[PDB]
């Protein structure tokens, strides 16, 4: 089978609309950012304007194939898979994306996307331009799934512009769970903690 | 039935197009607003740039299914589905949808949307910078169905609210209200949200 | 027949393509402005950003079912139905549509679609700080189609909001033709002027 | 046939990607613009935002149908249509289309459209604020097509409500050539003379 | 054949979402830029806001005809060919294409993609003001196909304004290589070294 079978093969199997559940166990979806540049920040409004590369990682098993004697992995268009609803819960813009919209498949049915998103937050923005800096805190998870559907679990300078104004004193990812007033579920979360001041 | 054959189904029976009225009864549509950040506001112009969840809820029978050895939820693209035609009469923006446009359908045909949305309005800013603060007005109900075809209810305010706004809600009301065009005697029902705010 | 029954029927027949003319008649539209919210003026570059709700009309027999015994009005969404290809000439910005874009259908073939349009436009701001104000024309018609395809017709503070720091002093709306230099047809239009001023001017 | 007839027809009939060459000849789209609005001049960085209307012909004979008891003409939305690639060389933002994306069809195959443009572009604004004014040249051609495939050929509607006026428009035909590549590129060179009021 | 005949068996036989790849070897894509215009520059923040062509051409031999009695060229929309998923690693905006989305396929199977692009970049505009000028240096390249998947190469004022406030002291397009501390994955793009001042 060459590349054209694999992904023809894909189109035939992926359900871009049905979470990839395997025993109705929550899909187990890692979440990782990578901050590249810090642009705007206003420390009277609270609100950052973040380039970052969004790691995102999971299995669909329906998606696999014998990679025996063909590739183990493809580049395939997001629009052809389940991708999770992952949102900022303190974002104040649309994630913007600035690279190709392609995942990647490996044939045990891993998946990898790594979008780079140019995003707005409210945020923590007190004490950026002292020693200690400011600390934003960004919490991501599944807008709709809870987490009997989907579970997020995390994973700091190395790829951050050497020429923005700001560095990174350090980021801190952690798990974390919300509920809300009316209903039982939790929804999970993804936490991270960017310690960053204006360079001096 | 797995939660392929639910979406199956759905994609099968929906007809978005189509309001879901049972006999000849109005859809009930709840509307409640949770405020999350008031971003800008501008006490000359009385103009105000807020992010809030927008908390709807209908029936749409049609979508029902047995539940008793299947999901009873999932998550589906609201482009699948019917969804109230409801506008903010006072906005000045295009609403500003930041989540992913995903509903949650309950085997009973209960549907779940709460997008969260950054728009502006115009409205009463006066008092902004006073103890008892501003009191904006926003009106949201059907733009194109009247009261026969769609009826919209109302259901801790700073619950949900960023500590990081430069603004403070006092209170939140949110009052059944209709409105009525001079040129005929329809009536479109809406829900007033009434936000008292002031900056810190 | 049902709502559903009812839509069906209008996608099966509307071509949204297809401009409704019946007989040799010119498609007769109807366009009105509610002037809502006035929300940037620039006396310096002539320019105004303000919100309305452009009240449009008009008759597609084609569509038009048997309501003895049905709803006799749907709303459905305006790709599934010939709308006019409506322009204002002096605009500088793309019509922003801020409402859900459907129209409503009544059993006679009668449709109305009253889209929100935030929209930028070059007109003369000139005395908007002054007691007689400023007067900024809108003009309106079909881009494509000449007056024997679509005729247009016209029908204050009503809708205006009272939190703007503006005020309008007056609107008229007034039949109009645009005729090019280059070619024999005439383009129908309604002249919108809106006359305006600054509020509490000493 | 009516109205519903001609369009069916054009949609079953026209090749929206393939351009309309008749015989071995290059396709002829004639392109003129009118300037309707200037609305930022920035003297220090040469960047002017204008508003026109893009004036455009071309003939696609494939679409031709018998009007004798038929309508000779119809509106049809671009998408259905080959449309030239026309792209302003000097164009430091996209085009943006103010009207609706409608091209007039003749019964003979004649096609017009005429977009309202709003562009910003890269040109000599120096002598603006003088008496002379600015000359600022724009250049329109196809972007892909060379001069063998698209051959390109060239005030009453100035907002009189702009802060600038308008001296003087030229439309003269011109072509650049890539050093890479023997094609030549027909284009429009339209020389814009205007001033501050 | 007429131009219909050639796009038909494009359309037919092109994968868009499929890489034309040759046995195992790596599709080779030449990628060039031409400078157009720098309209804003910041040395405060270190943003550059450009516009450039990008040249970009490889090969898909799957799409080749007889051409000697046929048009040896057509314009294809982008969406019916696959083109590499290129970006600009340093870039803090979308590319905004300001150019018709078409490429051109030769009967060879050669395919040239010429977008101008307008850009905001993070990159080094210290010394802008001076004689020396500053250098901004941008990395293209495949986003999501390694060098054994993609291999990106190379190949100055012709085509700059001259009513940009800046003038171009050099361009030097370099190959490059790009590793994740993830992967063992080498990532191939071209370093592009744009030296400029203001005039
Ligand atoms: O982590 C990885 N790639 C990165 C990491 C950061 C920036 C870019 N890439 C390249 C890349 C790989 C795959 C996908 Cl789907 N998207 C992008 C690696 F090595 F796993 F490919
Ligand atoms: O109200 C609820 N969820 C909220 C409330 C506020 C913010 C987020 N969510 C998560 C959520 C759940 C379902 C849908 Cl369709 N959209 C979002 C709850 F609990 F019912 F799920
Ligand atoms: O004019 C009318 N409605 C207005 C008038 C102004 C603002 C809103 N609406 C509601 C409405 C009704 C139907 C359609 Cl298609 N679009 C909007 C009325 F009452 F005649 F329907
Ligand atoms: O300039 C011209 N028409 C204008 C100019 C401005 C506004 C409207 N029209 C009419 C018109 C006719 C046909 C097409 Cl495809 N598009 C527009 C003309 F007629 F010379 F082409
Ligand atoms: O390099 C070339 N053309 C250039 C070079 C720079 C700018 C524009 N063009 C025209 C052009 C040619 C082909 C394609 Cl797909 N896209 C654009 C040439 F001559 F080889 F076609």
């Amino acid at each position: 089978a060459d590349r054209a079978d694999i992904l023809y093969n894909i189109r035939q199997t992926s359900r871009p609309d049905v979470i990839p559940t395997q025993r109705d166990r929550p899909v187990a979806v890692s979440v990782s950012l990578k901050f590249i540049n810090i642009l705007e920040v206003n420390e009277i409004t609270n609100e950052v304007d973040v380039v970052f590369w969004q790691r995102t990682t999971w299995s669909d098993r329906t998606l696999a194939w014998d990679s025996s004697h063909s590739p183990d992995q493809v580049s395939v268009p997001i629009s052809s898979l389940w991708v999770p609803d992952l949102a900022a819960y303190n974002a104040i813009s649309k994630p913007e994306v600035l690279t190709p919209q392609l995942a990647r498949v490996v044939s045990d049915g891993e998946v990898l996307y790594v979008p780079s998103i140019r995003q707005r937050f409210s945020c923590d923005v007190s004490g950026v331009d002292t020693e200690s800096g400011a600390t934003c805190r960004i919490k991501i998870g599944s807008w709709t799934h809870h987490s009997r559907e989907i579970s997020v679990d995390p994973t700091d300078s190395e790829y951050f512009s050497q020429y923005s104004r700001f560095e990174i004193l350090d980021v801190t990812q952690k798990k974390n769970s919300v509920t809300y007033s009316c209903c039982p579920e939790a929804y999970e979360d993804v936490e991270v903690s960017l310690n960053f001041r204006k360079k001096g």
